[PDB]
């Protein structure tokens, strides 16, 4: 399963970072409804001040929660891996910037689904967007990612692009190169070309002294065209 994800799911992150030799940790708790392809995530940071903008790291801070649709089911690799889960992999290149280097186990313990990152950041300007923090706390488009089968791996892949608004006006651009591979080795389903569509929300909580980010996503999965959609129901029937 699959069956795994059919109610309400809690959900642990844990990340400790590195960005320029400067450490720090987040924590956070939320659940995820992937019926419907919501979760939602409180994230604090357990060692005082971020030294980045939470925007940076809400991409890094689940995919397991997309909604497939049930003419789809059989492309939905990320739930296919699960119990034993996927690790996810990222370098995020800001363009006149450093890079995020990100490795994640993406798991259950228990009945509750796990993210534990470690990231590592390099070669970022101290008076640069993301140390300075220029960005505004703010989300981005609605948009599309495209997931692609890397049948070497055993997994998938994916990039695309994140735009960052900064303060005052312009965008930071943070190109995202993506790789998931099964933790086990049982059988994992290698889909079809096909997107998620993304949606989603920054806020804060204002009860919440700590330094934090509240994240809302709503992801769905859809084929490349309406042309597979409709091949993929008619095959379903």
């Amino acid at each position: 399963g699959e069956e795994l994800f059919t109610g309400v799911v809690p959900i642990l992150v844990e990340l400790d970072g590195d960005v320029n030799g400067h450490r720090f940790s987040v924590s956070g708790e939320g659940e995820g409804d992937a019926t419907y392809g919501k979760l939602t995530l409180k994230l604090i940071c357990t060692t005082g001040k971020l030294p980045v903008p939470w925007p940076t790291l809400v991409t890094t801070l689940v995919q397991c929660f997309a909604r497939y649709p049930d003419h789809m089911k059989q492309h939905d690799f990320f739930k296919s891996a699960m119990p034993e889960g996927y690790v996810q992999e990222r370098t995020i290149f800001f363009k006149d910037d450093g890079n995020y280097k990100t490795r994640a186990e993406v798991k259950f313990e228990g009945d509750t689904l796990v993210n534990r990152i470690e990231l590592k950041g390099i070669d970022f300007k101290e008076d640069g967007n993301i140390l300075g923090h220029k960005l505004e706390y703010n989300g981005w488009s609605a948009h599309n990612i495209y997931i692609t089968a890397d049948k070497q791996k055993n997994g998938i892949k994916a990039n695309f692009k994140i735009r960052h608004n900064i303060e005052d006006g312009g965008v930071q651009l943070a190109d995202h190169y993506q790789q998931n591979t099964p933790i086990g080795d049982g059988p994992v389903l290698l889909p079809d070309n096909h997107y998620l569509s993304y949606c989603s929300a920054l806020s804060k909580d204002p009860n919440e002294k700590r330094d934090h980010m509240v994240l809302l996503e709503f992801v769905t999965a859809a084929g490349i065209t309406l042309g597979m959609d409709e091949l993929y129901k008619l095959e379903h029937h």
